[PDB]
């Protein structure tokens, strides 16, 4: 790949995460301040585990739609066979969302974005989960104390989903050149904003699949 189809490569990943990008940064960042208090706070942890399990999952499928979207948007992507879509997919969309989720992590106070307000961890206590919770607010917080940019989120994401180490790949060697491809556009973006001090301090790469599995 030349300097220039790596510039374009970069540009394209980040045109589709901009298309697919669900939330507002703006609106992220905005609503840092607004924190839920400890009656809404109180009113979550006594729902029951079923109706958090609802909203969660109804929460986490309408996140996975906008990953499939982001997915469908890179040539790349789009140049795979139907199984290899489906593989790629089915085995990266929630390591995704879970990136993505650091963007609505504030590490000052460990809380999440989550239904209008900011929470802590207690605010997923119904749920009964709080091995799972935690290791979500860990792997966020080590990526969210990066200040992981949006174009990070972009080209790290598109690196998950494109793993040629996903079992049931039929053209794994195809799978690798497009993840080659997207290292080097990854690193060279780095390198344009001096922030390739963040790659020693960036999660070991089966982190996201030993969180999801
Ligand atoms: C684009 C953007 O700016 N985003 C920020 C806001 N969004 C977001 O945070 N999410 C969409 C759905 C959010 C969500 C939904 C469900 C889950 C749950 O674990 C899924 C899971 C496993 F089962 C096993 C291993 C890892 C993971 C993961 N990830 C599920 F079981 F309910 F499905 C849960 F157990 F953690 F609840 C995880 C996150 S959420 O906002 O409801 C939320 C819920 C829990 C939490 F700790 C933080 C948030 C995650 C969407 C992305």
């Amino acid at each position: 790949a030349s300097l220039t189809e790596i510039e374009h490569l970069v540009q394209s990943v980040c045109k589709s995460y901009r298309e697919t990008c669900q939330l507002r940064l703006e609106d992220l960042l905005r609503q840092r301040s607004n924190i839920f208090s400890r009656e809404e706070v109180t009113g979550y942890q006594r729902k029951s585990m079923w109706e958090m399990w609802e909203r969660c999952a109804h929460h986490l499928t309408e996140a996975i739609q906008y990953v499939v979207e982001f997915a469908k948007r890179l040539s790349g992507f789009m140049e795979l066979c139907q199984n290899d879509q489906i593989v790629l997919l089915k085995a990266g969309a929630m390591e995704v969302v879970l990136v993505r989720m650091c963007r609505a992590y504030n590490a000052d106070n460990r809380t999440v974005f989550f239904e209008g307000k900011y929470g802590g961890m207690e605010l997923f206590r119904a749920l009964g989960c709080s091995e799972l919770i935690s290791s979500i607010f860990d792997f966020s917080h080590s990526l969210s104390a990066l200040h992981f940019s949006e174009d990070e989120i972009a080209l790290y994401t598109a690196l998950v989903l494109i793993n040629a180490h996903r079992p049931g790949l039929q053209e794994k060697r195809k799978v690798e050149q497009l993840q080659y491809n997207l290292e080097l556009a990854f690193h060279h973006h780095l390198c344009k904003t001096h922030r390739q001090s963040i790659l020693a301090k960036l999660p070991p790469k089966g982190k996201l699949r030993s969180l999801c599995s």
